[PDB]
């Protein structure tokens, strides 16, 4: 009964230490490959595969192809939740472009199992409210307002709380089913 | 023993008619080309795989599509091509085939280029002693000089000539290469999937 989560997000964010942190030990320099480790939390199996650095880059090239392919093989038969890493107050054309390679990548349809995490270091919806980038609004709204604070002991166990009250509420919307799409069916049948 | 080739080139270009006189059969269909198809034929006493691409493999963005092709074509060519056929046009080489060149080095990596010979569908020399783009040498360059013309509409005799043509460059890129097909990481990883 695993719970599959994928981790995106531009570089700095601190996309590998909250994956470290949901499954409460050094799980996860550039990252440069997938990696994938398993946990738990409460009664739950969680199993995260994180991302390279270079999913949120412009551009190509082979090692690119390579890792989409591994995230793909890692992650199979497919998330349960996208989780997008970003700094609040500083969503940056790297974020877009981050938020737009869950698209090309993962489908459309990705977004739909998409939260969006903002790291720092209520207090989140008065900021939000008051935000003046489109782009973000735009993200935001893809993401049905799925969105969550995080501060990278008691208060690091109540943010991932929070976290997993919000994986949990888009699951239950979902009635558990994990996202799939054409190349995860082709890996199925490979 | 077999040889394994995969045809690229921008929309328009006769990559799949290319595929059809090299195997000398209606292998391909020659509409766009969506999905990675793949034909096997002989030449002498080898036989030949062909792995043809889609137009979008020549295109500027990425989707889901895309990355579930680019696997197929992967295991369609797996364990690696022997030869990248990079179709052009001759006479009309643009930024479209500047494009698909550029994509077979990061679809296959900058080593593929190595593997890469320039087929130009249609005294070949004297076309490429009249060309003045720039572009277009930078890729033959690129490719080792590695070129041949081709006449897709080609019948019989004149169709057995320019495929002799051609295996006679595969041959020399081939000894070249020790027999080797070219590889890469994901060809390793999709041999072990």
């Amino acid at each position: 009964s695993e719970l599959r989560i994928i981790l995106v997000g531009k570089t700095g964010t601190g996309k590998s230490a909250a994956g470290n942190s949901i499954l409460r030990k050094q799980a996860f320099t550039l990252t440069k490959t997938c990696s994938k480790s398993q946990g738990s939390w409460g009664n739950r199996e969680i199993v995260i595969i994180d991302t390279p650095d270079m999913f949120s880059w412009k551009d190509h090239c082979e090692a690119l192809y390579k890792e989409v392919q591994r995230c793909y093989l890692l992650s199979a038969p497919g998330p349960h939740v996208l989780l997008l890493v970003t700094q609040l107050g500083r969503y940056t054309s790297q974020d877009q472009q981050a938020a737009q390679r869950v698209k090309e990548i993962f489908g459309e349809d990705a977004m739909g199992h998409t939260i969006v995490l903002f790291t720092h270091k209520g207090s989140l919806m008065d900021y939000m409210h008051d935000s003046d980038n489109k782009a973000l609004s735009k993200l935001v709204a893809a993401c049905g307002g799925r969105i969550c604070a995080f501060n990278n002991g008691s208060n690091q166990d109540d943010q991932v709380k929070e976290l997993m009250d919000c994986i949990e509420d888009l699951l239950m919307e979902k009635n558990g089913d994990h996202y799939t799409n054409g190349l995860y069916s082709l890996i199925q049948r490979s």
